[PDB]
């Protein structure tokens, strides 16, 4: 209900104080995920289990540089950084068969 709450509050940003934070979610992205020859592809619980802290921050982005209503949504990924750190980006580890 938090999350739907602050979720709810920042699309419908009206107030600019709030809204300028990312809203984490936990337990969302899986990192480890196996590709077969065939068309399944198997997020691996083995090499990391989904049961665990996985944080994923969200944001909306939007501005008037532009001078035009054009807003995006923007995800990161910064708990739990791995090689090219990079801040605010994603990454996804897959095996390939
Ligand atoms: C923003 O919209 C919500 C919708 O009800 C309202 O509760 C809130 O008071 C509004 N805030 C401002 C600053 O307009």
């Amino acid at each position: 209900v938090a999350t739907r709450n602050s979720i709810a509050k920042m699309i419908a940003g009206n107030d600019t104080e709030s809204s300028n934070t990312p809203v984490t979610i936990e337990k969302i992205y899986p990192y480890y995920v196996k590709a077969p020859s065939d068309s399944n592809s198997k997020p691996i619980k083995q090499l990391l289990s989904e049961n665990n802290f996985m944080n994923i921050t969200i944001i909306l982005f939007r501005d008037n540089v532009t001078k035009s209503n054009s807003e995006w949504w923007v995800l990161n990924l910064t708990g739990s950084r791995i090689f090219n750190q990079g801040s605010q980006a994603l990454e996804l580890v897959v095996f390939n068969d």
